[PDB]
């Protein structure tokens, strides 16, 4: 397994790396908002993503927005993410624990990540993603949130990777480049793209940030348009994946879900437990599976 092969991850300059310092590129898939598609938050779905899709990473999107989220129902949130985290340990793959927020929830994030850090911080599998997609904020406000949450995490878990979001749905890496978080190790900054909407500028902005010493991890992306629906930009998806592979940027495709939207990879008929035959994969599902399998 990838976790057996690589152990504890670390960030050297900009490059996500293994215990021995060799570059690591993780490729995998994100479950959708747990409060929308909770049926896929189970051990078998995760093992199936590991075995059949060849995911080296799985992302657990713990919804902080929309009905039945973590604030309104934290027991259910913890019922969903726990088997996904455990199963990633069991099957030897990395797992992103994603505080899937748009708004700023500083105190909830600290309490949640402290508990996650205590439970799971010794496992090399675990990556923290502290704020999915900050929308309408200045970078300074998101940096403060991030410094404060990182401070809490690091006190318990000194070494595991922490992924840091930025404003405008993790598009403002140029603001991060000008004012990065200092005196902190093993963090990376997230970038999210949707290939049918976001044109070449975002890749150029990301490259510019990497050049100024900003590590970049794509914790969410897709071939659909930015709303999760509309056109499947197949050529644009290839352009982005090829660009990421030449930059050794890790990536996670969105979403393992069954809504009637382009970005939902599965038909509703699909089992919660996996064994998705080709007919149960949506076009974006097939493209994601193939993308991940050929890269890994
Ligand atoms: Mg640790």
């Amino acid at each position: 397994s990838i976790v057996a092969q690589n152990g504890r991850l670390q960030v050297i300059g900009t490059q996500l790396s293994n215990e021995k310092g060799e570059p690591v590129v993780l490729r995998g898939a994100s479950l959708g908002w747990h409060n929308l598609w909770p049926r896929f938050y189970n051990k078998n779905a995760v093992q199936w993503l590991a075995d059949d899709w060849k995911c080296t990473v799985v992302r657990a999107a713990m919804g902080l927005e929309i009905e039945d989220n973590y604030r309104e129902n934290p027991e259910f949130a913890l019922q969903c993410i726990t088997p996904v985290i455990e199963s990633a340990i069991e099957n030897g793959i990395y797992v992103i624990i994603d505080f899937h927020a748009h708004n700023k929830y500083t105190e909830e994030a600290k309490t949640f990540f402290a508990g996650m850090a205590e439970k799971y911080g010794e496992y090399p599998n675990v990556i923290y993603e502290i704020w999915n997609e900050p929308d309408y904020f200045e970078w300074e406000e998101v940096k403060t949130y991030s410094e404060e949450v990182i401070a809490v995490i690091r006190a318990i878990d000194p070494d595991n990777i922490i992924l840091v979001g930025s404003p405008h749905w993790d598009q403002d890496l140029h603001l991060v480049a000008e004012d990065p978080i200092r005196d902190v190790s093993n963090i990376m900054y997230t970038m999210h793209f949707y290939a049918a909407t976001h044109e070449a500028w975002l890749r150029d902005r990301t490259d510019e940030a990497i050049a100024k010493g900003i590590p970049v991890f794509v914790s969410e992306c897709g071939g659909s348009e930015a709303n999760g629906d509309g056109r499947l930009g197949i050529e644009e998806w290839k352009t982005y994946v090829d660009w990421m592979e030449s930059r050794k940027i890790s990536w996670v495709a969105w979403s393992v879900s069954d809504k009637n939207e382009t970005c939902s990879m599965l038909l509703p008929r699909a089992s919660a437990d996996g064994n998705w035959t080709e007919d149960l994969l949506k076009p974006w599902g097939k493209l994601t599976r193939n993308s991940i399998r050929n890269a890994n």
